[PDB]
Formats: structure tokens, C-alpha cells, sequence
């Protein structure tokens, strides 16, 4: 039931952002929100190539560092390097055959496309400090402390994949493949998406966050500053991504859009916010890993472990959920240096 | 079966370009074909913005044509908007969920970026010639001489997006879904994906060109500058997706890659020669509605007929398939100014 172009003529500031009749034209001079155009914009006009980077030096830090720094450093920047490769792709294969207005489809494919630039900047890093590259890659899919955050993520994007799928091919209704009965409901299919787009959301917010403080941390000593200026340059491009997730996220509950996801949004309040706790939880137990054999200057597990608690109480505030954490002030505001 | 992140430690290396595991891990340090590699680098390094590009005389231009003038320009831009309104979102829907290998995975979704991009430069020019967008936009809908030209396209892609899911819901074998048997062959599905390629290709190599002409016979006298500054960026990039194309075709027809691949290409050739003679005939039976008010000195049916054979022959040696029509030298030499 999926088409690359609808053959109906429809109004396309009337569709809902998911679910509605496929995009056909794609057009910008008009929007039924603004918001995805002025992203689009903007992450255009923050195109930068990694390439352009110096990370000359980078090489010569790394080696002096002392081994549970190498540590902390590559472990982080594998995180890094992962939450992408999924990035570049999910969006799209995910989200795309759901959309159902021309600007947020776009946003959806600028977005994608933006974390293909990230990915192609770890390779850039990664290729100038270590010699052989290929154990650094590898190391990504198989490690273990790595892969339980993976599995997770990719579950809920391969979940939303294949009941899209089912809906597509069988349309909603109780079916019957192979002897075993499939139910498709497009009720439950918009749970999943609403699921999905709050772990991304909590992925944009939150994880990705978290990786920046470890990076910073190494540029405030003026070590790894190559590394430092191209996790800037990614850093802007994720603030946009998350103003992205917030906007459609609020859309989807101030009933605006859809009705029957205002619904839903409520509805599972509770698991949402249980969502975005696990979140914080898997972040705080990888500081475990990362402080192994140590801690350095600026960062230790309880340092990690208090900014954890501060992002995650703003972002979840940000889209409406009750704070799970105390309030405090910001733990480290010399991030603030590189952030936004 | 379908995942975003393959848990299997793979060699990348040596997976196929299709039908392999799907990716895990996004590395550019290696590759298996160099050329997606080159291809990103290139298309990356011509990275456009489209409102940049000053437009403000085209208005004067345009309503300075004859009427029969403004349905020439109006109807080949629209057919434009069309093409890539398809090509941003296809190649994504599409091929993602088949590719085996990052830098094509990466390069396809590089040139659906570059496609959304075309897509905006279309809208800063309709938005900038004409009164109410609008119209153009809903005209591409629902014309019926634009959606005969373009008949086939939007057709195999849905083709192949369907039986991609089946493959991915139910893997290989003959199933039973609601009391009906259904077949998902591996190889059928190759056969697909190999003449959807090929269809891509056509509409890289032919379709496009022919509105080029189009466009730039206006540019020879003068008019619409803006337009066709624009045109000769979006030329430029489309040379790529055809060199992309035309290399994954010949790949796939050496036996080099996937040897099965090889086997289909040979066994499917009389299609594949189709579809371009196909093709040809639609751009030729274009010219009856396009000059159907009149035509211009130096661009009417009998030209457009001639130049569709030229260039036809021309993309179909490149790939290694017969010639359709006699031979004949460059009927309008004077695009190759405008061109590459
Ligand atoms: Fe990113
Ligand atoms: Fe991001
Ligand atoms: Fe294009
Ligand atoms: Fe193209
Ligand atoms: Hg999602
Ligand atoms: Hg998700
Ligand atoms: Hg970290
Ligand atoms: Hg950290
Ligand atoms: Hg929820
Ligand atoms: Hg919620
Ligand atoms: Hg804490
Ligand atoms: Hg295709
Ligand atoms: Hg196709
Ligand atoms: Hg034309
Ligand atoms: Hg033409
Ligand atoms: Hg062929
Ligand atoms: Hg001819």
C-alpha cells in the first residue's frame, strides 16, 4: 500500500505529519508547520566537511595519554561512532514511508543525511590516531558494553519496521500467515511510532550529550583538539536534531495534529517516562565502564553520573514529563564553552 | 528480518552491494568499490544553495515570453519537479533496506539528499515566476500528459518496495497469507532490484537530459538566467548519479560481485533493452503536448525526436546494450556549453 508518489491530488497542509496519504510533490513555499523548513535551513547552512579539520596533532595527545584515558577517550568516540551509523539510516528506512507532508519527509532526509557527515568525521579521526583502524571498527559491533545500548535502540526502529511492513502489505484487520494469526493495528502501530520518536528523542538529548561532556572534557585540557573542534560542529548539528524531536513530539500530544495520538501520548505517560529513566540509567552504568582503571581531570563517575540527572530532568520537562531526578544546577558548566 | 544494526561481526569487504547482511557499521577507511567513494567525495565537494542563486530577473523574462513560450518552460519544469520529487524519497525507500556495503549505502543516500535539493531549487524558481505556486504544483498531480510520460517509474519502484517486504517479513519460500499462496524467490526479487536499477539509470541518463535541452534553448537566447544557472547545477550533479548508476549496472554485469547477479543481467537483456526503447518512445510522444500551442526556432518536435535517439544510443552502449536507432551526430551541439 506504500507508493513513491500518490496519484491523488491532496492537500497537503491538512495532512496529519504520519500516517496520512504518501508524499507526492515535494514543494517548500508553503508548510503546515514552519518549524521542519527553518530546520532544513538551517542545518544547510551548517553544512561543514570533516576533512577541513586539523587533527595533525591529535595523534601525538593520544599517545601520551595514560592508558585509562586512551581508554575513556576510545570507548567514547565508539559510542559516538555507533549512535550514528544507526542515525544515518533509521531515520529514513523508519520514518520515511510513514510521512505524510513534504516538509517534515525532507527534514527527515536532511537529518539522515547530516549524520552520514558525522559518521564520515569518525572515520576521519579515528584513521589519524590509531594505525589500524580496523580494530576500532570491529570493536563496535561486538563490544559488550556497547552492544546492550545498540540492541535496544535498533529494537525499537526494527520493531516500528516490520509492523509498518505488515500494515503496508495486509492493511489493518486479523490475518492469517502460515497457520499463525497476525494482527495489524494502525492503533498500535502509532503507539510504536510514538514510542520510537521518544527513544530518539531521548538518544538526540540525552545520549549524545553525555558523550560530549567525555570529549570536552579532553579539549579543556587542550588534549585531542582536533577531535574537539569536529565534536563542536556535530554538537550544533544535534541541537537542531532534537529541536526537531521536541517539535514533533509536542505536536503529536497538544492534539493539533492527530487526535487520536494526543490520545495516545497520554496513554502511556508512565511508560514514556519509565523510557527516559532506563535511558539515564544505561548512560549512568557506562560511566562504570568508562571509569574502569580511573577517572581524570574533569570527569569521574559522579561528576558523569550528576550531569546525567541535569540534562535528563530538562529534556523531559521539555516534552512534558515529570522530573525523575532533583533539581539542581548545571554540574559543569565549562561544557557550555562548547555547546550551544 | 529486516535490522538497523546487524549484531554479526561481518567483513564489509566482502559482502555483496545487495542482499548481503545489512550494514552495521558506517567506516570510510575502506571499501570494497572505491568509486561510491569517489562518487560521495564529488557530490559532497559540489554542495549548492538554490535561494542563493539570484532569480529576480527570471520574473521579468517569463512574462515576457509568448504564451505557447511560457507552456513550452512551464511544462518541462513541472516534469522536472516530478523526476526529482521521486528521486529524493525512492532511493531511500527502496534500496536502503537492500544494501550490503557503507560507502553505497552512504552514496544513496548522498544522492537523495542532492535530489531534495533540486527539489527546493524548483520551488525558488516556480515561487519566484509565477503568482501562485500552486497551481504548478497541483497541475503535476493530476496532468495527464505529464503522468503518461512519467508512467513506469513510480510503478517498479512500488514493485519492488512490496516484494522487498514480503522477503523481509516472510524470508524465501511459498507462504500462505489470508488463503492465498504467495511466492518470495530470492532470485525474482534480484531480477527486480537489477531492472529497477536499470530503469533508475534511464531516468538519469534520458529523461533528464531531454528536459535539459528544454531548459537551456531558453538560456541560448537569453532568457531565464536564473533558471539556468540552477539547471546547469542540477546537470552537474545528475552526471554523477548516472556515472553511479551506469557503474553499479556494470559491476553487477561483470560477476565480479554477487555471481547470480551476472547470470540475471545476461537472462534479463532483452528487458533492460526495452524499458529504454520504452522510455524514448515516452519523451518522443511528449513533444505532441509540449508543442502543442507552437513551438521555437531551433527546439520542436522533429529536434527533441532526434536528440532523443542521440543520447539514447549514447546510454545504452555505455551499459552495454544494443542500438535502437540509426546513428546520427549531436542534433544540438550547442548544449554541450551548457553541459559538464
Ligand atoms: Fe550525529
Ligand atoms: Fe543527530
Ligand atoms: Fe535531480
Ligand atoms: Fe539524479
Ligand atoms: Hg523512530
Ligand atoms: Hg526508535
Ligand atoms: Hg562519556
Ligand atoms: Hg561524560
Ligand atoms: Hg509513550
Ligand atoms: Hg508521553
Ligand atoms: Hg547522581
Ligand atoms: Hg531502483
Ligand atoms: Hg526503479
Ligand atoms: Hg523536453
Ligand atoms: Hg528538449
Ligand atoms: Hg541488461
Ligand atoms: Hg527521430
Amino acid at each position: 500500500a506504500y507508493t513513491t508518489f500518490s496519484q491523488t491530488k491532496n492537500d497537503q497542509l491538512k495532512e496529519p505529519m504520519f500516517f496520512g496519504q504518501p508524499v507526492n510533490v515535494a514543494r517548500y513555499d508553503q508548510q503546515k508547520y514552519d518549524i521542519f523548513e527553518k530546520l532544513i535551513e538551517k542545518q544547510l547552512s551548517f553544512f561543514w566537511r570533516p576533512e577541513e579539520v586539523d587533527v595533525s596533532r591529535d595523534r601525538i595527545d593520544y599517545q601520551a595519554l595514560p592508558e585509562h584515558e586512551k581508554h575513556i577517550f576510545i570507548s567514547n568516540l565508539k559510542y559516538q561512532t555507533l549512535l550514528d551509523s544507526i542515525q544515518g539510516r533509521s531515520p529514513n528506512v523508519a520514518l520515511l514511508p510513514l510521512i505524510s507532508i513534504p516538509e517534515l519527509e525532507t527534514w527527515v532526509e536532511t537529518w539522515a543525511f547530516s549524520e552520514t557527515i558525522h559518521s564520515r568525521s569518525y572515520t576521519h579521526i579515528i584513521r589519524n590516531i590509531v594505525n589500524d583502524p580496523s580494530v576500532v571498527f570491529d570493536d563496535i559491533v561486538t563490544n559488550e558494553q556497547i552492544q546492550k545500548r545498540a540492541e535496544g535502540i535498533s529494537s525499537y526502529y526494527d520493531e516500528l519496521i516490520e509492523m509498518t511492513s505488515y500494515w503496508h502489505l495486509l492493511g489493518e484487520g486479523t490475518h492469517t500467515v502460515n497457520g499463525k494469526t497476525v494482527t495489524v493495528s494502525l492503533r498500535e502501530l502509532k503507539k510504536k511510532l510514538y514510542l520510537c520518536l521518544m527513544s530518539v528523542n531521548a538518544l538526540e538529548a540525552i545520549r549524545f550529550y553525555v558523550s560530549f561532556a567525555c570529549s570536552f572534557a579532553f579539549a579543556e585540557r587542550e588534549l585531542m583538539e582536533g577531535n574537539a573542534k569536529i565534536i563542536r560542529l556535530i554538537a550544533r548539528d544535534e541541537a537542531l536534531h532534537l529541536t526537531g524531536t521536541q517539535h514533533m513530539l509536542n505536536l503529536l500530544r497538544s492534539g493539533a495534529d492527530d487526535p487520536e495520538m494526543a490520545e495516545i501520548a497520554e496513554e502511556c505517560k508512565q511508560e514514556c517516562y519509565d523510557l527516559f529513566v532506563q535511558a539515564a540509567q544505561q548512560e549512568k552504568d557506562w560511566a562504570d565502564y568508562l571509569f574502569r582503571d580511573g577517572s581524570m581531570i574533569g570527569l569521574n563517575k559522579d561528576i558523569l553520573c550528576q550531569y546525567v540527572e541535569y540534562i535528563t530532568n530538562i529534556r523531559m520537562q521539555a516534552v512534558g514529563l515529570d522530573l525523575p531526578f532533583n533539581t539542581r544546577s548545571n554540574p559543569i558548566p565549562w561544557i557550555n564553552t562548547w555547546l550551544v
